């Protein structure tokens, strides 16, 4: 499987770091404290594809933790799950784990593969979890490659 070393930024320009062991917040920085966002590995997987729709897996770099799509309380919900490091990444994906990078206007959004029209949020606040969402939430970003 084909992977590349990425960070994601919001639309509003905030950042991603973590937030505890399974989560992820999204706050602006600026600076020296850049050193603390998370770094990706997007992956490109199977799936049913486009011109302007790719799926990908969304580890984070040197760990293996992917994001991931499940029902929690019954309601779609983004979590930072872990997998065999022998395993993974691969080719072929586990459909919670799949997301299809759309691209729209010049900036990506990231569609659950396994609930559609779900995408990765953020919130306008500052330092709160970024989340499934179903207006005022973010779910437009732009991507920095990582050497
Ligand atoms: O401009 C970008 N990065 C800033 C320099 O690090 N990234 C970018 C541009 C278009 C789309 Br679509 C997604 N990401």
């Amino acid at each position: 499987v084909r992977s590349l070393n990425c960070t994601l930024r919001d639309s509003q320009q905030k950042s991603l770091v973590m937030s505890g062991p399974y989560e992820l917040k999204a706050l602006h920085l600026q600076g020296q404290d850049m050193e603390q966002q998370v770094v990706f590995s997007m992956s490109f997987v199977q799936g049913e594809e486009s011109n302007d729709k790719i799926p990908v897996a969304l580890g984070l770099k040197e760990k293996n933790l992917y994001l991931s799509c499940v029902l929690k309380d019954d309601k779609p919900t983004l979590q930072l799950e872990s997998v065999d490091p022998k395993n993974y990444p691969k080719k072929k994906m586990e459909k919670r784990f799949v997301f299809n990078k759309i691209e729209i206007n010049n900036k990506l959004e990231f569609e659950s593969a396994q609930f559609p029209n779900w995408y990765i949020s953020t919130s306008q606040a500052e330092n709160m979890p970024v989340f499934l969402g179903g207006g005022q939430d973010i779910t437009d970003f732009t991507m920095q490659f990582v050497s």
